[PDB]
């Protein structure tokens, strides 16, 4: 699907740190920038996703905050 | 401050549109990539925030799903 | 897209709030339910929501709180 | 308490993944759709939460994206 | 109702700025804290909110980040 | 670094509940009132956090919802 989601930026599995209920994918989106996602093992096994595989961190508007180098 | 967030991502700012409360910022993260942040618009005047300024599009881990096609 | 977020639930457009840079729109997802979403102005746009239009609310498992009756 | 949160669905339990610091709650709110709930487990005991328990999905309504096909 | 939300603070609004589909309240939750909240205006009008209500702060734990002064070396 | 997020609350650590791959932090925040926090054990080990620590618990606005009797 077509999601509303502002934020849809394509990369590649670098790391998946299993847990218990949640596991942690670090995707590395280029331009040297890497992108970690808490999400459940659930979907790290329904998607299939390994070390390698082509995807999308996908992030809501509203959940991206602005920062500022305070000098 | 030092903060939590796993992502830090370095960029500047592309556009404002600003809104009642909120705004929408664009920052330019680099490699093609672009970030839009949804923030109070007390927010964008407090920080200064205008087109070209450098900022960081800050995010929570748990706030970030994964996709493929 | 295939999407990690654990809940997709289908519904029926049943309103369209406008506002400055977000909206809301209300999804029907039957019997009796409905979700509201609050959401860019853009992306209400560019997927062409209309009242009456099919679509989906999509919430990631950890935006989830659970209640009970006390 | 009545919560600002504009999407609260009633549901019964049908599954308790117990994790580490968080579990995983699944609802079934009725016509054949879950919501699946991550939270800690902290609150899942102190909500007396166990299979077949009558509760409810809560989410801000900021938290829930709009797809289509 | 009772809820997952490990924070649930109790407070006096202090300030309602309006907007156009959403409103930002403002908590005196004590101990000179105060907490802002970005929520519909259906909800804003809805629990009755007006400068002076009681009122909670509710926030899920995997919302709140953990921060600490740069001159702290780890 | 300086952020949008509205609510920057001082405290000092009172638990650590360690899981395996998110804990869970509380802070005293003073005037009676504690904040849980839900984040990933990195983060946890690389700020350093320990009881007694000095912190602040980070909100965005549009994470907070507001609740009544
Ligand atoms: O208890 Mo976990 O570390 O969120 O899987
Ligand atoms: O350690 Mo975080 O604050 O869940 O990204
Ligand atoms: O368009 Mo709004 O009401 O400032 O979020
Ligand atoms: O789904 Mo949005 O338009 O990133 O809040
Ligand atoms: O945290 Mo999820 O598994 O993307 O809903
Ligand atoms: O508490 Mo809201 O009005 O669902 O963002
Ligand atoms: O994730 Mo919680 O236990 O609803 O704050
Ligand atoms: O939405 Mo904010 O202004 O980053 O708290």
């Amino acid at each position: 699907m077509k999601l509303s989601a502002r934020n849809q930026l394509a990369g590649k599995v670098v790391s998946i740190k299993e847990g218990a209920v949640n596991g942690i994918v670090v995707l590395d989106i280029g331009g040297g920038n890497q992108i970690s996602s808490t999400i459940s093992m659930d979907s790290i096994r329904e998607l299939g996703l390994q070390v390698g595989s082509d995807a999308y961190a996908v992030i809501k508007a509203t959940s991206v905050m602005i920062g500022i180098d305070d000098w």
